[PDB]
């Protein structure tokens, strides 16, 4: 009610206080509670191997230094206080690049109360790191964290603890990832031990499923309709070679031509990938077709019965060995 | 006229002010009075799903402690009193990158009225982001919002409100974006109940429907004539089996092409669109044609009256079928 | 010319001086002449109809509350000093993303004349917004502009004019683009009434012409040579089914892949380019040739002497028809 | 266990610590112990010829105007005190652009020893710069270095040297690479002798050896596949001219569009490579086949006993030509 | 060396220091000796038209204002000191973005000596604009400059100076760019007179010449193994017309591939270049040799002696022109 009566407390609270010592120095550590709410994961990006992530990131604790009596409102201050009071110096392990919003001014908050403690929340876009295992690809399944962790004080000094249990971290509902889908979202506290000595860790994991629907339609589905293609040629007669090469060899550069589109469409992960191995093997599957041909038309002149009945054979053998070969692929990979 | 007293005035009205104190503090919340006078919209980024927008951002309220008497004029002041003075935390929900035009000054305005009223004017470009649901693209129409919230204070001390009704946002029509076109926007004020409790929202939405004319020309029509080139294999006769191999390895050929090209110069948004439905129609049917030939090549030596009548039944049937199946995609996606 | 008598006169000058009051407070506007030395127009980015732009900006201007007496020389100041002083509120309507150098210090100029008169000069590399028109690309003829305007002040306080008449802008001839030739520039001076009064404005415009001989030799003589190899089937024997249909057809798919690569490779601009009808016009008539040729093949059974009249009317009509298509696109577009 | 007489004896260090004057200035040099902890190495560009490396980088000496008594515990302090300290100028040779991470605070560690003793911790993502040369790419083997150097001292004023022996750095077995792996690190302190003087000198090197399956399946197999495609005609009767002239014609083109391909898709680096000698080499078995077949044909009305001999003896030479290309490769680039 | 007496002189020197007066103000100008020490030079853009580079910036004057008295040795002071001197306005004219390195500190040293005399030195990666002509690219040689140029002063107050003759830049050898190779390098020390008076100019020019075994091995020899493919044609017998035929065009069809892939991957400098010439004559070879085919074909059935003499006319005739036409280009451009 009264501006210059709290003012007055405030500058009270200020003065003798000393940002460079921590609260409860030379006591035990100080607790610190977190909660994130994440607005919204931006883009992943397998190239970079990164994840781009926006949320409100919030650490709740106590200073007896700063604690007052005789308001009993809570003190929602000014963003540009935050500089005049010591905070965790928390930090994200593994974000190669974040940055704090500053428009219309730093989103940044602290909230004092009367018993001393305080809220500190930020909003914090952050790409980070998540180093993706794409053999599976895109079948995969990947496992992408953040982690959070003091940089100068030890356990003995400041502990980390989620702030609500598995209630802590919000807003994963609403996540809309437009390739990937989230299926379940961990909480993790502990310590890790370097040689230093403990440090506090916190860790957000989220698991993302890749969609399929979108690679069957435009990638599986055009291979597989070339393979198709390539057993036309055995239902030619022998004597139109003309027909046969022309179509083994069109069907041959189609699937050159999707193969290397596809490639230049497809991030530039340097390692073999389960839709590489299905493409090489419809690949393989056209050029054998090819080669039956021409070995065809090479004996079709000394034994034209024994290369009649090769071309049934292959009628049958090339449909039967490709579903084979894909129904193994499918095992293997789901 | 006097420089002096005016110098006097605002040294008198900064001496003893508190930043860290709202006006009325403790008191009835502060309205704030938001308006937007649109510049131009830069980009619409389907592939990170987010559109550009600069503006003139202008709040205006009441200050009890700035008010003056003895001067009728306005006071213009220099952006850097800006940083004096307290101001809303005003900040963006759905941004990703904001930041404030500083060439050659900052782009900041401060006016003060006698009766203690503040305008505080930025000059904000801003990356909003904006999930688009491209099912029916090209045919989609998008909704893209833009949401502003007090990041720190609550309904108690802050109250949101247009300055000027539905005149509050100005220069939609000045806003000519070459790809899609502004349909409707929509001014929302109202009260979002987070767990910390209550916030104001100003909520401006437009409606953007997307131009079609180039995809028409570029895309569809393409595809539309190959896929009518497919046809002209059955107006040949059986003999020339290597002039309808070739025709229709040929026509599958330039399909696969121009649906590659295309998909690599159109966004990489990795779902099914209703583009990619209709060109993988379009790859059927002309599949099916090549089939259907070789059909007819295979039993034409056993039935050739039956394999001519299959041909001529073809004729028709193809036309036919891709016209049902152009009707019916072209009512699922209008 | 005593260094410390210096010192202790601008120190005199400097002390009492408020930065946030105009000169001429409360009385005539305060005149502000413009001067701009163009270094070098870096780029004219069609994709994202802007243009980067570096520059020298000098405003020039009045003020008796500087003005000095007893040294005749003109005072050089250290950029720094600039931050103590008054400036015009000068900004650009139509920047995204403006700055000024700061190697190996800022480039910022002040100088200081007895009669109180100041000279500041900027570098400033801005990145200025220019909505073309390409509906006639690559034959546009492009009007690329920059506004000058204040931010906080009205006709009221300031004016704005051109120091040095039509010589205020310089350099524009050393100008040099790879794709544009420059035609004219101008300058021009007003008010514009917004709600809040009168403001100033200084434009300065350039007409940017494009260079043809590239996109000439680029695209559209590959498209007409395939175009005229169209005609090839023509004289063709017509028993010679195969021959035909392949040549017909790989033009066909020659065409597709020229036309999809000259996408990829000039601007993604979503709308119709006089380059595109051009485009589509070769595709049309390569197709209308294979239609023909397969309508003569399909009618060469019946009456062979109206299939040979038809083929040599094409002969005909087809070079006359491409001719009458080629003067109409160059007559409506030049 | 005092917090006011704590930092009574943190004001009296800093009470008259001239930051600008390193520890024993005007005497012996300062040993500075250096240690990294690699997080990670984000990329390897071949592009631009540098990659990204993230770690902490921790420097430990000696000031004796920063010892204290009394107080047994090792002071952490703030990071912010950091600016009223003495640190060397540390900096890195080849470090394109490099920064430290400032989220949620400056990641900026000062610890304080009884004994004077200071540790000083920051978090730095950089970009350093390492030439390559890729002539035996993409079975190269690159050697990437960082180099660490006073960039105002002299070996007269400090001298710096590795912590801990060579286990200075850690954190080298947890790097991962999708491209490469990590074959040795090496650790080398040294001083530099310049024109100035001599300066201390440490270079932490990398030897990194690429993967080569990936392209294997990528590129070397389908190459390997045309080549034997190439081969087929060679198994077909001569009679058949326009079969053989489709084959060899469209293995051309296949050749040529795969190597545009991965030309395109492979880093831009415009020198040779071995890949590219390949692939010219594979270009140059195609063109020989088709000219093979086309003597064939030529001679084959005249003298057709010498041109099957010509072709069965082609059946055994290109294969055995192709074999020894092969060997003579993996020979001198392995 | 007294830590306490250097203090007392280091501040006696800055008592009273105007950091906006110059050396000698209103007296002789100061001479400035410039060394430039280039670390590297990272990429030359076509698409930008500008090259990055690396290097140290030494500047060498003396002020004696700051001479001192007393202590022999040398001083090097913490580079937040150079904040509180007077250092030159020096900047790049043709610079586009230029940066200090500010890791670990900033790259920034400063030193004096006891006659006053100071040496400044920073470490500067700029991007300067170098306007490259590429009409005979890429048998081109560009010329680079980096222009050095005071901005507020002029020749009478300040004049700049190579300090160490033709030896003032160093490094050059060491310079290592793939795409190109240094050929001559010189300093000038030139006076602008522009309309405020005449400037020093320090410039520093660089010859390089582009390296042409990678554009021989995968530009120009598949054009040449294209064209001579397409004369394949001439030796194969006229009947065959289905086998002729495919081969000119599918020759034509693999030119315009490769001329749009290499069109997609040279840089988009948008005018003609003598790559262009070269790929535009052997399409204009290939589709004249598809035309003379076509015209034999057609002319065949009336005079089959003419044809037959056209036709093996041809074999000589098109090599010999096409000889004549390389030996033309490869003597305009070398
Ligand atoms: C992506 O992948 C990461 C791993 O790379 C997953 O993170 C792991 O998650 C599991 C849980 O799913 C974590 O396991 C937990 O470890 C805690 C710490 O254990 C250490 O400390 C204790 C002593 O405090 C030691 O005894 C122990 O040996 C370790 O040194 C445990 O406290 C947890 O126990 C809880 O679960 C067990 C049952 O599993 C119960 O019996 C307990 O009562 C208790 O409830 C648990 O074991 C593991 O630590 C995480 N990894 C890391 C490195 O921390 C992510 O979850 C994954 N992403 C997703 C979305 O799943
Ligand atoms: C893009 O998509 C967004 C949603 O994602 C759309 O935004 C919605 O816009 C509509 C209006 O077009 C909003 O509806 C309006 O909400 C107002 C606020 O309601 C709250 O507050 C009132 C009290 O003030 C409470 O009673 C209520 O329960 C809420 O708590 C209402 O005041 C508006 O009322 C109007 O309509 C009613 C009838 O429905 C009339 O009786 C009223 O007189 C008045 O005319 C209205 O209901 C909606 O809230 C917005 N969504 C969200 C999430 O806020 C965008 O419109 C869309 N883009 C475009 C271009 O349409
Ligand atoms: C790119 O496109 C822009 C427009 O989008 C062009 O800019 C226009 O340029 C023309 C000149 O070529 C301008 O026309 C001039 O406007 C001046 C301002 O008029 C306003 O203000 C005055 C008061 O100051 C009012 O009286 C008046 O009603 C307007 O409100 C006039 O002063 C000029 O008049 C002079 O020339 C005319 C003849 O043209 C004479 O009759 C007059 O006596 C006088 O000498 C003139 O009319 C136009 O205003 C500019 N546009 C804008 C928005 O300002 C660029 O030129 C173009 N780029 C290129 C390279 O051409
Ligand atoms: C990538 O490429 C870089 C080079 O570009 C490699 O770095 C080199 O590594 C070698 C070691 O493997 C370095 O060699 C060492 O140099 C030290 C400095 O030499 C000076 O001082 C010595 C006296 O101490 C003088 O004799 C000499 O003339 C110089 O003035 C030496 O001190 C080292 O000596 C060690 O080995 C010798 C035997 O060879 C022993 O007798 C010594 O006791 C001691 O153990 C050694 O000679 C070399 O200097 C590095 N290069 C540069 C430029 O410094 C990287 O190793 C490479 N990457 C990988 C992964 O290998
Ligand atoms: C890239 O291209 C640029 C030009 O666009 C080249 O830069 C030129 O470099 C040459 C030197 O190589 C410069 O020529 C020299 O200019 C000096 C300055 O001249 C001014 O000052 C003198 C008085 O000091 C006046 O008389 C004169 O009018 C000018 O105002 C001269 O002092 C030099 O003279 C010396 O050499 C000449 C022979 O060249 C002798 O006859 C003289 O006696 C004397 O020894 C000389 O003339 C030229 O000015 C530069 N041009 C520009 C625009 O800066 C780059 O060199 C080129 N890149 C590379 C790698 O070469
Ligand atoms: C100081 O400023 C005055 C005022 O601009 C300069 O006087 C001008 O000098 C030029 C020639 O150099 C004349 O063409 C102008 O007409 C003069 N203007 C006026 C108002 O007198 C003077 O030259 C400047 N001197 C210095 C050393 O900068
Ligand atoms: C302006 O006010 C000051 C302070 O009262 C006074 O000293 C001065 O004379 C006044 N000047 C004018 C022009 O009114
Ligand atoms: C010039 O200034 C110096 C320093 O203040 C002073 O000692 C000297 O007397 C002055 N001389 C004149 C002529 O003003
Ligand atoms: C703690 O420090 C305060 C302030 O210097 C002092 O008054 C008090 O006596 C100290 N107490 C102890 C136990 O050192």
């Amino acid at each position: 009610g009264n501006m210059s009566f709290v003012k007055e407390t405030v500058d009270k609270l200020l003065k003798g206080y000393d940002i460079r010592l921590r609260p409860d120095f030379g006591g035990p550590p100080v607790c610190v509670g977190m909660n994130i709410d994440i607005a919204s994961i931006d883009m992943v990006s397998e190239v970079n191997m990164d994840y781009t992530l926006t949320m409100y990131f919030q650490q709740y604790w106590r200073d007896k230094r700063l604690a007052y009596s005789g308001i009993p409102l809570n003190l929602t201050l000014d963003n540009r206080v935050a500089d005049q009071l010591w905070v965790p110096d928390t930090y994200f392990l593994n974000d190669k690049k974040s940055f704090v919003h500053g428009v219309t001014v730093k989103n940044r908050m602290i909230r004092l109360h009367p018993d001393g403690t305080v809220l500190y929340g930020l909003r914090i876009t952050t790409t980070a790191a998540c180093m993706m295992d794409l053999r599976r690809y895109p079948l995969d399944e990947q496992n992408c964290t953040l982690e959070i962790e003091s940089y100068g004080y030890t356990t003995d000094d400041i502990e980390f603890y989620w702030r609500g249990g598995d209630k802590a971290v919000t807003g994963v509902e609403r996540i809309e990832l437009p390739q990937f889908s989230i299926v379940e979202h961990r909480l993790v506290s502990r310590n890790v031990v370097f040689a230093t000595g403990a440090y506090p860790r916190l860790s957000l994991s989220f698991r993302l499923k890749r969609n399929i629907g979108y690679f069957i339609l435009q990638t599986y589905m055009p291979s597989i309709l070339i393979t198709i293609l390539s057993w036309v040629s055995f239902w030619i007669n022998y004597d139109a070679s003309a027909a046969r090469v022309a179509l083994g060899i069109t069907t041959v550069l189609t699937m050159t031509t999707i193969n290397t589109h596809l490639r230049e469409t497809l991030p530039k992960i340097p390692y073999v990938k389960a839709i590489d191995m299905y493409l090489m093997g419809c690949f393989v599957f056209v050029f054998l077709a090819l080669l039956e041909y021409a070995f065809v038309n090479y004996i079709f002149f000394s034994q034209p019965a024994r290369a009649a009945a090769i071309d049934r054979w292959s009628r049958i053998v090339f449909p039967f060995t490709f579903s084979l070969f894909n129904l193994v692929y499918w095992l293997y990979y789901v």
